[PDB]
């Protein structure tokens, strides 16, 4: 209840799923949280539910939305300590030949450039507060995934960008880290499974892909984010895996 | 002289630097090579120098240039076995706050989407020949680099995309691998060093960054590419480091 | 003060350095802690200092010492939730030709087999409590270090063993993770530096090896351990880097 | 036929399996090869079969056997250019609680210390020839394996030791690299499968564990070793994966 007391946190895509889990974890740690989302429904309800959280409508692909997000955060709360770049999307499974350069550009705009833009606008304030950046990447950036060339590329870019920015901001005392979740049960997971011939089988397969035998929860990603913000003062440029062990483990012609 | 006899290889950015080293290595292995470059000077001379290599002017950011590159390769040589996506650029050192979203988009167009576009157009022919893709990424995609947020992000994306496509093309017998060079002495390296206050010191520092005490050569990247194409039949989705050991090795307040 | 209330933790090598930092972090989280060490001086004082911590003399290379450590922990506290395998040593710098197979065997006994033995004896109790194992490995297991072939080998073994055991214990609900610290300012660090021609220069070089510009503290490793035990319920088989960014970042003949 | 002409190579465990594949690849590259094995049957036949290969009985766990192996190599051929540390063993599947410290020590003697001992005795000669070391590790050192805690630990140690020694020998011009194979069809693979309830199912599962849909061949590991010895002059401290993509790719309670 006090690990991050007096601090101000912005969470993008905070209206549902992992983002909402991160919002709740930071509020529970004593922080004030700005919920950014492009959709009003979940984030507005979350603002009413949680004392200490407020909602600001902001599409992270729109530079002027992001400029206003930062200026309103400072105007309302007087400081900025942590930026969690969680907004992102996974398209449905797509064979490589079914992808397009334009679809790839659009996914880069959200998953990569939206993270870049908010971070850039927030860094002057994070320097003043010796704050930190947390990017939500993905395990599949590191190990690959089938039928997801554009998505995987965007997450490889986020993980690498995290390390580069960690180097650049280290002299100024600003840490930059990422979390790479595996299968987390969220509305996006539920939506993608509903597109499949047998959604139930797809979900069962998703649970069994982890040695722990279940999918992860938004709250577990949230606890990892609070650790990185509040207690990981010698960690910068790390990739914190929250995957349940999915990356572990496993005639000649 | 026979390791890759009878095969046809396309090398992007083949007119100088690493690309030219790769062209030479494939010609020396017995292959016919198409040198793709946006600039005529080096590639045209290389075509006159090397029996077995020809030059095609092609800017990999221009989709119609790439369509013609593939169709002319097939028209002239009847098959396509290997695509080496080497074209790319490193901008001068840039602090994060000096970068722009537009500059980042432009670098993604070259370093990431040009690789994506040629690979996509070539894959139908690579499937027919059980051929392979070799992407030239960078060590700094894996470990980061200072004053290079956009560049590092593009190379993290290439390495990750390599793994995704390896998964997708494995059922069809097409391998997809990448090479991550470190400091290789090329005209780009020489150009970036010339921008520095003390170019000589910058170069000395570049040599000393490797345990081997020198920078690498285009020919060494070329030998790695020939290995991946011609002899690495059980390797797919790998990142082959050609870095001289730069990634190895290295009061409390 | 309540994150790990009601839990029982064993920390090997807990009498000074990182181990003592981990002991303090767990006591501060509400746990009861058993301090294991082969030397009485630091651990006995720590027991007098901290309500909630007790000291048991135990050399982790001696199987009967470890059997008694576990049986006394259960006899005194009725449960066991977490085992932190921190005991270990770094020999002075040794050129490869100056090492011996016997010295290598002895270092394996401590850094690898002592971790193995305690974990094995503790696992039946950790299964009953759905507890977890935390091994203290090293960044240099992943990236190498000069003049330390035996040490580096032992830490590569610990990190790999962590992943194997994570797979084996996942069906039983026991998580197994490791922390890989970089330069942490401890009595071992101070002792090794004192062996050098210029200890002050060695220390300055150690601080500058991290982008953060300082060495880490035992308390920071301790916070990472408490996170892994108490809040990382979807993490198993991970390597949590606590290195200050040392692994990030960096004529041809 | 000339890539490694005039060079002298020692391959441990060269009498069958991967080792024999490596022997054949080096003979085919023009080298003279010393086949080391603890068993006479396969290696003696291989010596009769291959002009350019000879067999020396040597158990790599016996220091005096290894001393004689090196001295006889020099006495007979006048130089030593490459040492391939391939001898090793995988025990049958063993649950962690079924392993013993003594069994673990014995496996370390073979898989780790035998590699260490030959490398140490060979390094003075490798320095004279600017030669190189190739260690045969395993993919499972990096990602883990079930029911194999000791084996996985030994291979994590080999991969890490490779990086440490690469750092130490870089000033002297000696490269040190490793190959991490995945499922390679060898007599050890066949022996382990024969211990299983359904050996046929075990083998089918082994083939399907790779995106390429088959196991690898000794010849493919051999080609990777010849590349590392003869053409990878800017590679040191690398881990070359020969795994067919096994490491790629993949309700909340
Ligand atoms: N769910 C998983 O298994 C999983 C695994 C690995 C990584 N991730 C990553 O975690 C993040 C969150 O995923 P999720 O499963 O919670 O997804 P989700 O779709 O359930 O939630 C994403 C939220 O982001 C918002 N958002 C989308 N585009 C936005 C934009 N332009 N501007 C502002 N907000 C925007 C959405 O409205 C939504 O509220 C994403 O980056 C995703 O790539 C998820
Ligand atoms: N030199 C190094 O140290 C180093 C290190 C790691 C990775 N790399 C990568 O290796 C690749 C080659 O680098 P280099 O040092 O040889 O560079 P270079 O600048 O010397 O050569 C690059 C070549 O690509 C061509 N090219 C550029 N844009 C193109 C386009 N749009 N279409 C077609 N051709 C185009 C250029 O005209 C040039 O001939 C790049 O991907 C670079 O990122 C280089
Ligand atoms: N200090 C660093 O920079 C650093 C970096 C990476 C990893 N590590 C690892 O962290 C761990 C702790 O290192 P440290 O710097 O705190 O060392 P330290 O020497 O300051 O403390 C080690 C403690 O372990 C105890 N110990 C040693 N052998 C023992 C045995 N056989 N049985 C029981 N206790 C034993 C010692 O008596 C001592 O109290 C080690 O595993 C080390 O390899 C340290
Ligand atoms: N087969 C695979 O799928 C696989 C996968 C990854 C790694 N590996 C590694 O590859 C290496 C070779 O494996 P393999 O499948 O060919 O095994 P194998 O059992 O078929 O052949 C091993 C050879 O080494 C010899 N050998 C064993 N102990 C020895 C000793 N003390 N001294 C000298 N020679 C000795 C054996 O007599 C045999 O000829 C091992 O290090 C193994 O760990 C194998
Ligand atoms: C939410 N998401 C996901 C999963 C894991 C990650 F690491 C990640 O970043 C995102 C989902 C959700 C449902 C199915 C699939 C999915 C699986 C296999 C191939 C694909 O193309 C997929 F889309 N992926
Ligand atoms: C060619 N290039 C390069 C080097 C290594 C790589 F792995 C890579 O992909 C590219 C260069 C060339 C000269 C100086 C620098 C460079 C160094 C440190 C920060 C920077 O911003 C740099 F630009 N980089
Ligand atoms: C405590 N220790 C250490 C440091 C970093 C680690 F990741 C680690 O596991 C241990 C020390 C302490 C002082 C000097 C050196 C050291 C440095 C370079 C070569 C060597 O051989 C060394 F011994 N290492
Ligand atoms: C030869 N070997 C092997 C396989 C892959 C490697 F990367 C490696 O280093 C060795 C075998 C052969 C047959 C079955 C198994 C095996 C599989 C799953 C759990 C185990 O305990 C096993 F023993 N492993
Ligand atoms: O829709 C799947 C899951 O999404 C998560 O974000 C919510 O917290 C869960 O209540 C829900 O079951
Ligand atoms: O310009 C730096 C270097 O670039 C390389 O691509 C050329 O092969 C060298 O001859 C040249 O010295
Ligand atoms: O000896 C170096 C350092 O060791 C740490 O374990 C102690 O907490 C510090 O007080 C001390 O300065
Ligand atoms: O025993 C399995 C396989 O082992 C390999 O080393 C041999 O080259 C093959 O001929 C054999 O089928
Ligand atoms: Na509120
Ligand atoms: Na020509
Ligand atoms: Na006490
Ligand atoms: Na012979």
């Amino acid at each position: 209840g006090t690990r991050y007391a007096g601090k101000v946190v912005v969470v993008t895509g905070g209206g549902r799923g992992i983002g909402a889990g991160i919002v709740r974890a930071f509020v529970n740690s004593g922080a004030r949280v700005v919920i950014c989302d492009k959709d009003e429904s979940g984030g507005r309800a979350l603002e009413q539910e949680l004392p200490g959280a407020v909602f600001i409508l902001c599409d992270v692909t729109q530079e002027d939305d992001v400029k206003t997000l930062v200026s309103e955060t400072i105007r309302r709360f007087g400081r900025l300590d942590c930026v969690v770049n969680n907004a992102g999307h996974h398209p449905p499974p797509q064979r490589p030949e079914e992808t397009s350069a334009q679809g790839f550009r659009q996914l880069l705009e959200l998953n990569l450039l939206g993270t870049y833009t908010l971070t850039k606008l927030a860094l002057p304030y994070l320097r003043k507060s010796q704050g930190n950046v947390i990017n939500i990447s993905s395990l599949v950036g590191a190990i690959g995934q089938a039928q997801a060339v554009p998505y995987v590329a965007t997450k490889g870019a986020v993980t690498a960008m995290t390390k580069a920015l960690a180097l650049d901001e280290s002299p100024y005392g600003v840490r930059v880290n990422c979390i790479s979740p595996g299968n987390i049960w969220t509305p996006l997971w539920e939506e993608l499974a509903a597109l499949m011939p047998d959604p139930r089988a797809t979900i069962r397969e998703g649970m069994l892909a982890q040695p722990l035998g279940r999918m992860g929860q938004p709250a577990e990603v949230g606890a990892a984010a609070v650790f990185l913000a509040s207690e990981a003062n010698f960690c910068t440029g790390i990739e914190l895996l929250v995957t349940g062990g999915a990356e572990l483990g496993y005639p000649d012609i």
